[PDB]
């Protein structure tokens, strides 16, 4: 006749302290990469300008959805995301982007280096992540995907033969 | 040349697999009837955002239900979404007639969502085990559903 | 301010109770129309199977556009609809689906007798509807209009000529 | 050629003075609903602004296209619409609306009975109308079921359960 | 299971011959004036060339729609339309459409002599229709009021005040 | 400079090539209507392909009568796409009356199509030589019409 | 850090900036009630072109209304749109009510475009002199109004 | 085993000449744009609305002719000239008048323009079809589009 | 003070294994497209458009998805391999019939051409999932998408 | 004739002044789309949705402006300074607080965070109009939707 | 009276062996091209890779078009096209597309030689298509100009002064 | 009770002829530089060809904007634009653009200067356009940084570390 539940209240998938740790941590790379996206985006100059000054904005909205798919996957598991300058600039992982021009040689470097520092703590945080949610592991695999995209369209620029 | 030899049969899904599509499937249709049923009879302080987020809550769970079913159909299992069997077979509490209250609406309606991520989440392992795939479209239902509420349940919170 | 009226409160036009009960009959005939049209979507096989899983879904966006239509109509007019699945089963005229797979040729003789049970609904309640608000009248005049579309488009299939 | 009719000059359907009167009364009102929803939209503050500032836009959006329909069905019947600033302050029935900022509590209840008075001007009409003019008469329905909707998803704001 | 009904067959709303016959007449003269308004689209030349090409072709889609709503509608009705080149012609009320080039004042006079015959058929066919079936009586009134705005908008330009 | 000098005419066509384009236009228009009759009548298996495709083929005719109309217009002839005139004047055969069956209506579009063609293919050569430019607009024609008549046409084909 | 200390108010208008943004709002609800009216009543040669330029002087002056009276709101002012206070405060001579010749229309409408425009360059120095921002908003609504007259004029000019 | 075994195949290189008779249509294209452009914002008088909008649907299809017109030159390795003197100097349209000039003058002196255009187009396309007909179904658009124009534009001043 | 100092961090580099399991995916998906588009062209008979219309549809996701695995390959430093001769050579497809062939034929015959690339994707699932379980996640979308073309096509033939 | 000769004609140059005021625009623009996204996310209570909504939509004009000030600077041969750093260091905007904050609470935050970022604004437009009128312009545009976020948001919490 | 055909089977253009065959040769050079010129797109690497790697897939998407425009021209005309892997590799007449990572320079050398080779199949057979039948020659012509447009926007990288 | 004027004749702003001529000023350099900007969009040749082909249509697009944007402004001010070809080339402050093929780097330079002049003309006209018509210096201001903006984007390839 009926399967329906009886309690009037069923309370939702809560993160570990751990797990939002783990997510914090891409959170404040996702936005520092964002963050030295535009840097590079306003402040790169040379051969093939205009490519990269375009394929930045690309990166930089990529990283900018995924800062906020993150901290709102934070939000629906009870943790609580800190995208703060202060906070971003004192725990990012990502090696510094250096002031002033940079040659489109050097932006291509250095923008392919910090990918791959946001990848490799997408990476690092993956399988404990998954293990304890194996669906915002899958979120993560969008952001690697997408990510390492990016970081392909981009270093080919200075890939020779 | 690499090529096979005529007749090659798809993945075909085990009647218990078939049965775990079919258990998230009537929550999900459920949980988009009763949506509705909220959407329509919600009245009080923060009438309209509550109104429109649940009808995009619906969207979501009818968008579910059919990717589950066509995700069965795939794998030749056979889904039944009928009034009388969602009714009889639903594990969601009954959402309740006449008008409710925003604050009620939000309640009630977090504690169905969160109902309907508990089926997909006790049914996960056992579907990932048979066939990953089934898994992944899993994960975006969990993801969308725990955002929606996220979305919904923070009207009633208090600090 | 010469022809202005100075009353605080103006209330609306409210439903009655008969009006009410009979916007309900077409609500729950509707919804069990949509659930019917996607049990059919997906269940149906044979020959043609596109074209008619096409039109399936076709049907149910009315269907459901309709529903949304009617229920909202009754808030409009201070009646309070019903459209839980329980309601639905034990109160909607249309025959019941059969379970399993179902040939072309089967679901659509049987979608077209699903389809003519609801437009029956609308039609038997339309004078009484038109006799009390002659704008709700019209509403349903767009969902016989609609479903006899429907049902045409559906039973052609299966027309021997 | 064979059922063809011969008239140089076929004229159309011309509205009596009564009609051209009644289209006149509904137009001042869908007007001034405009003016006041606009007033409100502008003024409104306190808790759940937001919310209400679109609504008020929304209303504004169908009222304006109301007038427009009412005053263009008058034109293809040979009437003369007057919706001047002077013509409708005079000759509106609705509740002047007050001056000020006013809060979502007061602007949910002003514009519900503004919204009520523009329905009964319609109501009042229609019969007048339906009776020379079918067509017309389904516009005014348009206008009924639009405005009690915008009445509904306004009033329930307030409604407390 | 409760209120179903039981029948393998539930048989739709079927158009009485002399309903049938109703719609007909309306198709012919809206093809007609589709075929004239093309023809007077190609053709007229003058003063104000342009305004009056366009609106023409807005005519034009207006009564194309309507002769598929209304085809469509008999269908629905399982009634039959006949709207070939022959039938058109051998039935349609409306003048004969002039050939060569024509002023357009000539074609404003022109055409909205024929609008004004097309509308004339679907109001002489109203009440009937309207007795068998309100739902196309509603169809007939989006009819009659998009084509009595044509007739306005084109009319509009001869009006010497 | 080499700036000419003030009233430059455009050019015209004789009376032969308007007469050839006016041939093409009242096929044009028939079609459209012949499809439009098929498009509400067709009945049977595989009705909703049918119908929908009937759709694409009306379309195609109308905008194809109208560019044909317009460059009469542009070449300073008069095109007379009226009921009677396309009645009398119209090559393709009478299409049936009343409700006709799916594979029925496959071989009579067919047939009405392959007409249309030959009307456009019969006045080809007369108008390009005349004018290059208007033989492209027929290009246009035969080859978007010999399209619609192989879409339709399969459904009927044997092996 | 040069982070500032919690409670930074917003920049407000004097009462004075209120008022003539108050004497531009009005005009401007004023031309779009007066656009609709000869929108509507306009009759005669070229007809559909001035039909249709008034319903964009509508939009513009709609936007424009809009525009002014959240300016207002954003610097703490408040608007009144109403329609007696339009009716008793604005400055355009009234537009006449029954159908209009195309050509009085023309005249009648360029008159009332640029008495609104009168206005905003009336209020222009004062503004600017206090919140150049708005002045901004005030050129864009001189630009394009200005715009208006000069395509709705152009049908009466004589040589 | 069909394939060909060349690691470098050459395009289609048009003769000059053919660059030379692309030239002509371009200079006309791009004059015709201009005095588009000049009637467009000195157009007055009845009717002002419909002609001051059916000469900016001239203005953008002669802009699309002439950039298509340019790049079929370059494709085919021609290069083509549309700066403004080259065009003063070399266009074959008589020129546009100054001042404001009333609708039903602008009417004929644009068809007239158009005319010439078309004309050239026309002129040319025998020389242009014998060496590559593909770029002579270009020139046949343009025939077909801006002839069509002359109807729409001219019609406004016909008498019947 | 978190911030790492390497001027240059390498990313992750796939195991050339792990390109040659995305590289037999990619000949499969290229192949179903090439096989596709042949059916797509010359499906005759009873239901012609349903098919014509259904088998485009599967050439757009078949194309989409060769795209997806390719760009992933590339991403980790992979090359594919997607010219004819690679893919006539390599792909595990049986060879679709030559002529015109019957919706009924063309349903079963496209159905086990779908079956065979699910099955290549299916093959080397866990042997990628176990390098990278990013990638195995758009094996998953690629799983999901076929195997619904498979049943949306095949249901045609279904005798219930 | 009356064409200029000089092969190489500079553009306006931006004096390192107006370079560093457009450079204190940009740090608070930035500042605020960074606490709008942390408001964004973590509000809760009583009308979260609206809020919710309207913080993404402030986030999107601060983001729009920033690139339209660090563009600006770079048309005038400025070097913008958008990195975490900086932002943090030289930003004047109160810091947001941590954690979850009831919507009553982010209208007053985020009111506030709007009008520092307005005055900073509003502090260097005459210097900035003084050298450039054509930037004060967009500084004009800031200030305008700014302060209409102001309104919209601030008007939640008004009592009347 | 009448001037209409009386034929109930009126047959349509059907094409020689020969001009089948011609269409053939275009085919299997436009899917070659398509296949080649994606190998390019996924593998070029160097100095200005992005635009490269888009214009690439612009040359794709029209090369695909293409194929899919004489396809089903033969199949208009009844003629039977073959475009699978191994006809396509064994009678394409384009030089092979060498295998793993091609430099910029490269790509654009190889790239622009293919377009050559594929419009040369177009131009070789051009004539005794157009002679048969012109309407087909005409979509010749849009392959040639849109291929040789390509070709000019891919090689222009490479020439230099 | 009223505030209304009561002028049946009110004029609009007239530019002096000085503002007129400051405007044409402005108009020939735009048209010019629109005329220059597609000439490098078609003979740009070399490394990076198709991103400066590519922006140079954005700058084209830009200027023909301003064009009409000014030319339209002249005209609501009562003042008479000359942009003829003649005039043009009489009277524009721009460096000729050289005739044939040009390096991509050579383009760069060119176009870059000649924005700048561009620019320096609007800039020169600007106090006195803005001492008379505020409203007009604000279409100017728009031109200076949507032509900067340019300038930046299209020089920013050829500037080096
Ligand atoms: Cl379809
Ligand atoms: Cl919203
Ligand atoms: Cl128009
Ligand atoms: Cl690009
Ligand atoms: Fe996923
Ligand atoms: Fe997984
Ligand atoms: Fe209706
Ligand atoms: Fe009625
Ligand atoms: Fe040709
Ligand atoms: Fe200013
Ligand atoms: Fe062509
Ligand atoms: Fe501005
Ligand atoms: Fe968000
Ligand atoms: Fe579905
Ligand atoms: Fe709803
Ligand atoms: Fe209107
Ligand atoms: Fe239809
Ligand atoms: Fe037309
Ligand atoms: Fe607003
Ligand atoms: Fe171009
Ligand atoms: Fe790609
Ligand atoms: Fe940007
Ligand atoms: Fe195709
Ligand atoms: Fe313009
Ligand atoms: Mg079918
Ligand atoms: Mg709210
Ligand atoms: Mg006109
Ligand atoms: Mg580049």
């Amino acid at each position: 006749m009926s399967a329906r539940r009886t309690e009037s209240d069923i309370q939702g998938f809560h993160a570990t302290p751990e797990f939002g740790g783990n997510l914090q941590k891409v959170l404040v790379d996702l936005i520092e990469l964002s963050l030295q996206g535009k840097q590079a985006h306003w402040n790169v100059v040379g051969s093939n300008f205009r490519d990269l000054h375009l394929q930045l904005d690309e990166l930089v909205d990529f990283a900018r959805e995924g800062s906020d798919t993150i901290a709102e996957r934070m939000r629906a598991l009870d943790a609580v995301p800190d995208g703060r300058s202060d906070t971003v600039a004192a725990t990012t992982t990502l090696p510094e982007f250096p002031a002033f021009e940079r040659s489109t040689a050097d932006v291509v470097d250095l923008i392919t280096t910090r990918i791959n520092a946001t990848v490799d703590t997408i990476r690092r945080v993956h399988d404990a992540v998954d293990a304890e949610d194996p669906s915002t592991a899958d979120l993560l695999h969008g952001l690697i995907d997408g990510l390492e995209k990016q970081a392909w369209l981009i270093r080919s620029e200075n890939r020779k033969v």
